[PDB]
């Protein structure tokens, strides 16, 4: 068993700079990636993969539910997102190989949602590619056997990853294993190819350029289908992968903690060195002087109420471009 994996001139040129452009995206970028970063490339990829799937919820609100705060939409959509951010959260745990994995995360992913969680669907289901005619997936019966030859192939392939998870998702698609949420899955489990080889990739948010290209998306997909040859899709998806990680290059090209507390200190209102080293609860002039107000005076975060006088008795200080969070 093999899937229609023929490469192209236009593959051995999208791998060349995917591979060149990851070539910077690493080095000393990876110590750029701040946890928050990480989230919100995190909530961009769980905000588009459920847009796709016709999820109302903007990524503002989807931001909101994963960190807590105030959310007002369907509980069911909101579900979705909680079931999502818990699911691609444990990636660590899985090999894309792993049939058990794949149930595992398939189960995280549809809990309370779903009948049939954690297990290939019973009966038959219908393919949904957008605006597009629904046509019926292999029945039940075949899945079993189409999926460990799958999850075979994937574990044997010489195939680099960047090909391997767009083949693997191309065929994923055609199967849909499960009764509900192969879409999500299929977005997922290419995530896990290619964090099993790169694990930054875990971060890439390559969704926003699929929910974008929707229409092309399952065009390229139907078209894939139509022709019995993955070649189209891998192009695209190639062509998605290089696009997101090319923008999260472009989107890259701070405070010492006792110059962050002077300008949380200083707020809206204008303070007098007194009025900052009562706040600060200093005691010692010269360590606020050369420590606080002077590092806070150089770097332009603060300046003085009487630029006129700079060694005025009645000095006081106000912000000037400082922004908060």
């Amino acid at each position: 068993y093999q899937p229609p994996y023929t490469i192209t001139p236009a593959i051995v040129n999208l791998v060349a700079e995917i591979g060149e452009i990851i070539g910077r995206y690493t080095v000393l970028a990876e110590q750029n990636l701040t946890p928050r970063l990480r989230r919100e490339n995190r909530i961009r990829t769980i905000q588009a993969s459920l847009a796709i799937e016709n999820n109302t919820l903007t990524l503002e609100q989807v931001t909101a539910v994963i960190d807590g705060k105030r959310v007002l939409g369907h509980p069911r959509e909101i579900q979705e997102v909680r079931n999502a951010f818990a699911t691609y959260e444990a990636m660590e745990d899985w090999d894309a190989s792993v049939e058990g994995d794949l149930l595992a995360a398939h189960e995280l992913l549809m809990r309370g949602l779903v009948d049939e969680t954690g297990r290939y669907r019973s009966g038959g289901v219908g393919i949904f590619r957008g605006e597009q005619l629904v046509h019926m997936a292999p029945p039940a019966d075949r899945v079993p056997k189409l999926m460990a030859d799958l999850l075979d192939w994937l574990e044997n392939t010489n195939e680099h990853p960047l090909v391997a998870s767009c083949i693997f998702h191309y065929e994923f698609e055609f199967i849909h294993p499960f009764a509900d949420g192969n879409g999500r899955m299929g977005r997922l489990w290419q995530t896990l190819i290619l964090r099993n080889w790169k694990p930054l990739l875990a971060y890439l948010p390559v969704e926003t350029v699929i929910r974008d290209r929707q229409e092309d998306y399952y065009r390229v997909l139907a078209v894939a289908d139509s022709q019995a040859d993955a070649t189209p899709f891998v192009e695209f998806m190639l062509g998605a992968l290089r696009d997101a990680v090319r923008e999260a290059v472009s989107t890259d090209h701070q405070v010492t903690d006792q110059v962050a507390a002077l300008i949380r200190a200083i707020g809206g209102g204008e303070l007098s060195s007194n009025d900052l080293m009562q706040a600060l609860g200093l005691s010692h002039r010269p360590t606020f002087r050369n420590n606080y107000l002077n590092p806070a005076m150089e770097d332009e975060w603060i300046e003085r109420t009487q630029p006129d006088s700079p060694r005025s008795p009645t000095q006081r200080y106000r912000l000037t471009g400082k922004g908060q969070r």
